[PDB]
């Protein structure tokens, strides 16, 4: 139903819109790393998230390093499974080239180009796909103008040769926080968005104002990862600040994916130790974070 109704997504005047030009807001879950917690990514669990939580997007977080794709490329087949499930479920799907410790996207750019060539050749004639080409650039020596923008200007052409206009999300500096610099030096492609990531354990008032600055430059922003925890993914759940961010995102029509769908013993994890990898979770099998995120998407 979602993808049949909204169909082809695009950017118009800095906003995500559907094929009839109406604003649309995606809300869903991210996997944790597919090399660690891939058992939670399958048609049945995605169907349960669609039907019980109300998700309309799912993000497949394919780490590159940390035992991910560069070390063992078999994880690309789990991305394919997730994309195919999203197609069958009629929801959107984010293919996330999940850089982190490999903090400059240029480190594995050759591999990225080949991966995105393959994915856009396979799936480029479906409207469900959203490409996220570099999760979280980070480090003082990785800047928008010097590293990230030129990386995007190598990878985007590869995708566009196969898929002329599905959305591409491009990471920003400082762990996808530095939307100000990206918004002042935007990419040419008209269906690009810039990633912004937050964690509710950080006091967020200036970060909200910086997102507003970026939006005021006509840049489109996708909150492709956020947590209810501290920036480590752990240390406590911060639902008051999370709610402030939820309301901000609704006011600004910002799409989002929450980190993350796993049973790992960390506060950002949505599931308890006993949660079935194929879905059907009871209240007791959701963590405090998961309970909150489910409520937010159901309310929407």
């Amino acid at each position: 139903s979602v993808v049949e109704e909204h169909g082809q997504l695009s950017i118009s005047n800095g906003e995500l819109v559907n094929e009839r030009g109406e604003q649309v807001q995606l809300k869903g879950m991210s996997s944790h790393g597919l090399q660690w917690y891939g058992q939670f990514v399958n048609y049945e669990s995605m169907k349960w998230l669609r039907d019980d939580w109300g998700i309309n997007v799912f993000r497949a977080a394919m780490y590159t390093s940390s035992g991910g794709y560069i070390d063992d490329p078999s994880v690309k087949e789990k991305v394919k499974e997730a994309v195919e499930a999203a197609i069958d479920l009629d929801i959107y799907v984010i293919i996330d080239w999940h850089i982190l410790s490999d903090n400059d996207p240029n480190i594995y750019k050759e591999e990225a180009k080949d991966f995105f060539d393959e994915m856009s050749e396979l799936y480029g004639d479906y409207p469900n796909v959203i490409y996220e080409i570099a999760n979280e650039p980070n480090g003082s020596d990785v800047t928008w103008g010097n590293q990230i923008k030129p990386y995007a200007e190598e990878v985007i052409p590869i995708i566009r040769n196969n898929d002329p206009n599905n959305i591409i999300i491009v990471g920003t500096g400082t762990w996808s926080q530095d939307v100000h610099h990206a918004a002042d030096n935007q990419l040419a492609d008209p269906n690009v968005m810039y990633a912004f990531h937050f964690y509710a354990g950080t006091h967020g008032q200036n970060l909200r104002d910086q997102v507003d600055y970026a939006l005021d430059q006509g840049a489109a922003i996708f909150v492709s990862e956020w947590g209810t925890s501290a920036a480590t993914g752990d240390g406590g759940v911060f639902l008051d600040e999370a709610q402030v961010w939820i309301d901000f995102m609704d006011e600004r029509n910002l799409s989002w994916a929450n980190w993350s769908l796993t049973h790992k013993d960390e506060s950002s994890a949505a599931l308890m130790p006993g949660a079935n990898p194929t879905g059907g979770w009871t209240e007791a099998e959701l963590s405090p974070s998961g309970t909150f995120v489910r409520e937010k998407i159901r309310e929407s």
